[PDB]
């Protein structure tokens, strides 16, 4: 999504999350033309983030899609002693 640096690159992978690594994100799960397939757990996989009901705060917006299977990248939703906040559509 738009940003202060160059967009000029594509395909987002597990770095670019660490992007804003013990920060503030948000997220937008998407049906089609997604930005990258996370698949959601009870357990900790990769990374840790925490779901949160508010907006006027994330820094920036990313598009996801759930997936079933072959996953992009594990998150484990917690309400806290997470990795990072990032709302989720």
């Amino acid at each position: 999504m738009y940003n202060y640096k160059e967009v000029k690159h594509m395909g987002y992978g597990k770095g670019y999350l660490a992007m804003f690594k013990n920060k503030k994100v948000r997220f937008k799960v998407v049906n089609s033309f997604p930005d990258l397939k996370v698949q959601f757990v009870t357990s900790f996989p990769d990374y840790k983030v925490k779901i949160s009901n508010s907006s006027s705060f994330c820094e920036e917006t990313i598009k996801i899609q759930v997936v079933t299977s072959f996953p992009d990248v594990k998150l484990q939703k917690v309400t806290s002693f997470g990795d990072f906040e990032a709302y989720i559509d």
